[PDB]
RNA sequence: GGCCCGGGGCGGUUCGAUUCCGCCCUGGGCCAG
């Protein structure tokens, strides 16, 4: 039942004792590090409030800055002191420069930012870190485990992360959450409830209807937390909520292994379906994950209402990452269609325009129906593979900057056999509902 | 980088395009780290 199960999950959400003591010690080497150098600064984040997912041990350190600094300044020396202070360091990027390490075997991050006094003034997400902290910091006290129980239900569906490849709940997102409901089953059982349409403004302890799912920053009124939360993503979770208080099972909290399938198993499948399917192989972008991702979207999608309004009748899109390429999947109802098709012409009454309907020569001399004239078109293409080497090889640059640009300079459709040896043949199966 | 909203030019396609497919400049808003 409910609670039986919900105290054997602790047990995977949790941090054990050896994990948070390697924490504690580092937090503890970093904070001695920071003071030999006198550095004002302030750890936030999951673990400053012992909410971090067992596994994901990150401590993050902020460093707080002078409002009048130039931004150059916070890098320069947030540069100089992350490299003084880790035992190893390698710069990353995200709205600014920061510095990724390790202190004592544990993940460390290094983060400049401006010490400031009431929300505005912030000039970068950033500098509202340390704000979402302080309110954060007093609330939550005695419900991490709440706090962890349900990062560790949307890890294990797929659906914890914030960035563009999950489009989920971000962490502070989730804590927001225990601090409105009280607990992991509360949120659960009222998620249950939820819509597309439903506004959560915790600072005002209300719930109500919105023009899009709206959780309002304790912090700041007019910055939704779930701004990033796919509608499908919502749409699985509510539903996972339902599921879950319909038959809790300490299944929901363990990941779904990959469970892969023979690719002889996989033709036959689409055999049996009867379908077009191909992929639209391409190399990868050397970029970064959140801005690959939002790219190959929109290339699915160009190329998935490219097939739609081309009458290939596309049933669902699908797209991958590796080191080393990238696939655009697909699965059209038609294979081949026709090379004749209809075009509306204009109505009988109107002499003018029909004239020039009919100024067109074509194979096939236009007729009448229902008091309008149409005309028979040939096709430039009769299947989709067919189809989409055109419209790539004429529109890459419309399927993103990065994504568009690597088409460009090479891409090549895959089907058949040569299909099912890609690394892809888990996608597809997801794509194609295949189950077992 | 992606999304949203808005200006000024174009190309293609069409009997017919502000209205489909796209490209230039270009103003504001938002998202991820």
């Amino acid at each position: 039942k409910v609670e039986e199960i919900l105290e054997k999950a602790l047990e995977l959400v949790i941090p054990d004792e050896e994990e948070v003591r390697k924490g504690r010690e580092a937090e503890e080497e970093l904070r001695r590090r920071l003071d030999e150098l006198g550095v004002e600064y302030v750890f936030v984040g999951s673990y400053a409030r012992n909410t971090w997912l067992k596994g994901s041990l990150e401590i993050d350190v902020f460093l707080l800055f002078p409002e009048e600094f130039s931004k150059e300044e916070l890098r320069e020396r947030g540069l100089e002191i992350g490299k003084a202070v880790l035992d190893s360091y390698e710069i990353r990027y995200a709205e600014h420069p920061y510095v990724h390490g390790v202190v004592k075997g544990v993940e460390v991050d290094v983060v400049p930012c401006y010490k400031l006094k009431e929300p505005k003034n912030i000039k970068s997400a950033v500098d509202r870190t340390p704000f979402h902290h302080k309110w954060l910091e007093g609330r939550i006290k005695g419900k991490e485990n709440e706090v962890r129980l349900l990062k560790g239900f949307l890890k294990a569906n797929g659906i914890y992360g914030a960035e563009y490849k999950v489009r989920g709940f971000s962490g502070y997102l989730c804590e927001l959450l225990i601090v409105f409901y009280g607990s992991f089953l509360e949120t659960v059982k009222n998620a249950r409830r939820w819509t597309r349409r439903t506004v959560i403004d915790v600072a005002k302890g209300e719930v109500r209807k919105g023009e899009e799912f709206f959780v309002v920053d304790p912090v700041d009124e007019k910055r939704n937390v779930a701004a990033n939360l796919s509608l499908d993503n919502l749409a699985r979770f509510v539903h996972l909520c339902r599921e879950f208080m319909e038959a809790p099972s300490l299944g929901f909290f363990k990941p779904k292994h990959p469970l892969e399938i023979e690719p002889e198993r996989l033709r036959k499948i689409v055999e049996e379906r009867g379908t077009a399917v191909f992929a639209v192989k391409f190399r990868k972008p050397d970029i970064v994950d959140d801005n690959l991702y939002p790219q190959l979207e929109r290339a699915s999608r160009k190329i998935f209402e490219f097939l739609e309004r081309e009458n290939f009748m596309p049933l669902r899109s699908a797209f991958k990452a590796s080191e080393e390429f990238c696939y655009l999947l697909f699965e059209c109802q038609i294979k081949e269609i026709s090379r004749v098709f209809r075009r509306m012409g204009p109505q009988f009454e109107d002499e003018r325009n029909v004239k020039k309907f009919l100024s067109r020569n074509r194979a096939f001399r236009p007729f009448i129906e229902n008091g309008r004239w149409w005309a028979f078109e040939m096709r430039k293409f009769t299947t989709p593979e067919e189809g989409v080497r055109s419209y790539a090889s004429t529109h890459w640059h419309t399927l993103g900057k990065n994504v568009g640009e690597s088409i460009r300079e090479y891409f090549e459709i895959i089907s058949g056999e040569k299909l099912f040896k890609e690394p892809v043949t888990a996608e597809l199966c997801e794509m194609m509902g295949v189950k077992d």
